[PDB]
């Protein structure tokens, strides 16, 4: 019971300073870590092929898009490949999206991995070496970083070992990467999959966040100094039972507001399988929703704000400016909508 | 997991519009649940039989004071005796407090007892047939219980042991009330006893804070109709080191941004060793403290309420207006102060 | 962590020597301590009106049997009540039990209460003044106590609540009883019913008994000092599949020695909804099982032991020693039984 | 909860057989997997240039012993290095050692790092990727691993966190292990540093021992296809009283007694700071002691079997037969130790 600070003032003060510049007043961030092998069915789907040129190129189409998503965003994801690549007059994408206003974050897991004698449960790897690889992303541009953990609901999941095991290897990359000044994005998602209804997906999300808070706390992590990238709590995917936006902000807001310290600096909502639209009308209605809510509640779209920008490029270059104005609408819809003001124009105890 | 509601709706309104009643705006807790084993030294000190009479009387005098204690009294911990006596017009105790607009509190807990293993720490019994007795007191006019667990800051404690069982005591014991209709107020207090300094305490009370969320989390407690019962962050009782009231604030507010969820109702302090005074400036700082704080924050005193009263009633009947007045003005000083509105007479380095 | 000894050395060998006493080579427990509530049904059963009287006869019948029964009965768990009534001869219970070589323990728990926000699971009380009590139980002849937490297994059960809820209390039982010279023997009774299959709970009961254990240490318990009465391993009540006593035997060692520290003095498994005969043949199995038991591998049964005795006393003062044979031939059966001796009339795992 | 076999029969049957083969009587294990950073200084000693070829002669010199040592070695720990290196004679030394009655391990863990907001204290790495380096493993000869935790004794340590994160990593690596058919050898090491003594250096390893099969309990390990290499149970380096063979070993057995289950196959002895001579004299008490020991008691020595040998070899190519023979008598030594055949008041504990 006893302390032995693992951070200084000046080092908490960094962090904070950086979890809060990401989603200051009408901020979000960019979700665009897809990994190689990701990347490969988004190149795919508009027939264009998987080299490193055409992933450099569609990645700077997005990170200079004109200064209208300057004040949209907060902050932008990216790839280990990525980080070092550099925009056509030679700046690293770092530096552009600095220039931007914004705050380079980078993907620092390593993918998930079974656990045995569970039913097609997961945890993810990536500890090793974190320490000396958040030191070089420091140097290197970025102020915060990315850790997935999936979890599932099912007959007999999320199961006390995938609820443990997930949160406290959470806690152990947020340890990490605040010893290296870099601001952790602790990202549980629970998966939509499946025909459980609203009230079951809030069950298990307040189980799971009450799991990550306990397990953050135990290993020591400066609230002030994370962010939490949650889903929002929606029925399942084949739920028969339908849901208005107002119900999903409810439920959504609930559950935070249950398990969330207010020492959270904020909260970067994760899309799932939702269309564009649908995840900046779920967003507006929980920063519209009638509770108190101490964070920030925003966003860390990827395919949210992607998804329109892929389609009108098509991997073709004279595409550019209209791929590049469809990305800039869901930036601006969702500035708006992480405030609570997006329109399409541009009882609590029952939960 | 898997859910099997624990309330239905109906039941967690009744719970969250009681324990939003007591600790609305500018309102606090009275704690006159001392049991004749703790009201014993406090009518020695004033050289008064410790009769069921007397008894009766002291609490009377406290309960029926005139009506500018109404605004600042959201509720009253009774102590079970007292629950079943009556004022001198015959009314029960109860309804005298619910006549004034104050909500009817009663303690369950039977006392600490030692957890063997370990270096003089404690958890609390009382459980058993906790459920009857609270079907009872909701019956008898209580909607709100008192539990008290003990911890202690020293070399070695508060220890695993003692996190883990008073935080799973506490929550059986909220659950149960709940499933009664009644609202349970955690109260987890860790001694102000030793020298250790402002930073310890902060250390110690965000660990047993998380400890006491997660076991009420696993316990299913509905945190809507709850309330929590803490220590201020304050240096140890004989810290050589000193602290402002500011910086005493900031180390409450700062513990509890980092370990009580919003969905918590309110937060009803208890005072400790505090003077009277102090109990209120510190209450006041921790308002004015510039952190965004979703619950309210106010009081829940005994001695800090009544420490002057006692004294000047000093068991003769005929100082009852004095007495009383005593209460008052500490009852308006600390319902100014649950605002932030009382006056007497670098975050990151937390 | 730090050491504040919870018992001193003199402490300690009391609790051993009293914990091996009770399941010394070839001894068991008659498990006798049913609530007047819980008896009531008993004597219903057999058309015999519910009062302190008969109910001290009847006792009476089964503590006063012949002197066969004393190399089999290390132990006998009595009922509050019981534990301050007499022989018609005047002597105490508790003197007629340790006169025929047993050892007296005594019921403390005050029985289960639900869990709200499970789907009908319990917790068990009985912890307020518990210290108070073992004193008093001690000083009046008792040295162990009995104090039973059951779980269920379902779709949803036993859940992680339930669990660990029921395994800390467990420990806090004990706690109290070994500061106050009682042994404690930890009950953590896994119910039979359902279809489940026998992997099922072999699976449950092992994950329930490295909580109990976990908790234990927790606790600080002085695990020489206890004992445990777990439930066999076997499949659900409604299970369609059916296996050999030597697979329930396998699973339930298999289980044991997975989970049970060699610290552990001794293990007097519960029998369930087992019949007498059934019981017996189990533990025998039990015992002959190849694989390596660090503990002493006996019984603490209550119906499986009085089943017949009570039927064939059918309140009758007249039939008492047709009863007490009854009762004589099932401890006998028990005994050779908890030593592998007993004959009526692993990958895999 | 539900079970959701981790293994099947025939993959509990193989780990289970290896870790049989591996601590069968009078076998023990022979550490030789010091890392090239750790080599470097037991090199330096001698003055003895650290080059692979050095490296490679040392290994061969302690695998190529005469087969007097056969019945003794029943594992050798390599480093990943030694793993794919050949004795003179073009034999992959994973085939040297099994030719010799001895199954192959491999070092799998990434070292220790440390936990912030603590006092000193550390975790271990080497997760990432484990799977895929297990089966790679497990096609070049080996059939176990090692991976080590480090724990230490002080005022406020090991810490709730240092204890628990080391549990659950260890359980992490157990896990992926089986799953490759690789025996993992939980090292959970509590340092000997500080003038603790004897009883509070138990008090630590009884609960680090609890939490650590928690853990595996947790993480559904196979508990029959693993091996415990914990620390000896003794007072500090530093400590000013003085204790008896006989009380360490009555220490260590009461500790492991109250703590692992007699399901866990063996329990192989690190000799921490003990010399040669010291680290034979504990095993071979450890193994006389009194108490029922449930598991296997043996050897997984590196200093204490390689010390003499390193000093007779001094580099030189001709010293070949002299340090051998130092190995050869030390390897001897413990497993007559392992057996209680090696001659150069238990409620207290
Ligand atoms: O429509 C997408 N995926 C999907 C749709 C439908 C089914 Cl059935 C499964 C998966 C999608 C589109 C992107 C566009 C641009 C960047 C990243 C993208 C990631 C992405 O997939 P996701 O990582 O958001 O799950
Ligand atoms: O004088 C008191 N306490 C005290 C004095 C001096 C030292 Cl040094 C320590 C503690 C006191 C006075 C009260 C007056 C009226 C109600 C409750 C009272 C409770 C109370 O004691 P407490 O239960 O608040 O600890
Ligand atoms: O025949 C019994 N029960 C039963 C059988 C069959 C079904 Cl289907 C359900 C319940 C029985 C008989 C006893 C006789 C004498 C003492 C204690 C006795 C306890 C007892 O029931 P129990 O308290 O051990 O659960
Ligand atoms: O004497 C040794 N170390 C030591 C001595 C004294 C202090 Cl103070 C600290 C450390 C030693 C000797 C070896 C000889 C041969 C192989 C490996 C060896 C490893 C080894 O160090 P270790 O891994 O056993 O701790």
């Amino acid at each position: 019971p006893h302390s032995h600070p693992a951070l200084t003032p000046e080092q908490k003060k960094e962090l904070s300073d950086i979890a809060h510049r990401i989603v200051a007043p009408g901020k979000g961030i960019l979700a665009a870590d897809e990994s190689t092998g990701s990347i490969a069915k988004r190149l795919q789907s508009i027939g264009t092929e998987n080299t490193e040129e055409n992933r450099r190129f569609y990645r700077q189409l997005l990170l200079t898009a004109d200064d209208r998503v300057n004040p949209c965003i907060g902050g932008v994801i990216l790839f280990h490949e990525t980080l070092y690549q550099k925009a056509d007059d030679g700046r690293p994408f770092p530096q552009v999206i600095k220039s931007k206003g914004g705050v380079v974050g980078i993907k620092v897991d390593k993918g998930v991995v079974p656990l045995a004698g569970t039913n097609g449960e997961t945890t993810t790897q990536g500890l090793d070496g974190l320490s000396e690889r958040c030191a070089q992303y420091k140097k290197d541009g970025a102020d915060f970083a990315k850790w997935r953990c999936v979890l599932k609901i099912g007959e007999h999941t999320p199961s006390a070992l995938a609820i443990m095991e997930n949160a406290n290897v959470l806690a152990r990359y947020a340890s990490i990467c605040q010893q290296n000044g870099i601001v952790p994005i602790v990202e549980p998602e629970i998966l939509p999959d499946g025909d459980h209804d609203l009230k079951r997906c809030q069950y298990v999300t307040e189980k799971v966040l009450a799991a990550v808070y306990k397990a953050l706390s135990d290993h020591h992590i400066y609230l002030e100094g994370t962010l939490l990238k949650p889903n929002m709590v929606t029925p399942g995917h084949a739920c028969t039972q339908k849901y208005s936006h107002e119900e999903i902000a409810m439920a959504t807001v609930t559950a935070l507001r249950r398990t969330v310290p207010p020492a959270v600096t904020g909260v970067t909502f994760l899309s799932g399988g939702q269309s564009e639209e649908e995840a900046s009308i779920n967003l507006n209605a929980i920063n519209k929703c009638p509770l108190l809510k101490p964070w920030a509640l925003t966003f860390s779209y990827g395919r949210a704000l992607q998804a329109s920008a892929l389609k009108a490029w098509g991997g073709k270059k004279e595409n550019l400016k209209a791929a590049q104005e469809e990305y800039v609408k869901r930036a601006l819809a969702n500035s708006l909508a992480c405030q609570g003001k997006y329109t399409p124009s541009g009882s609590n105890h029952a939960y």
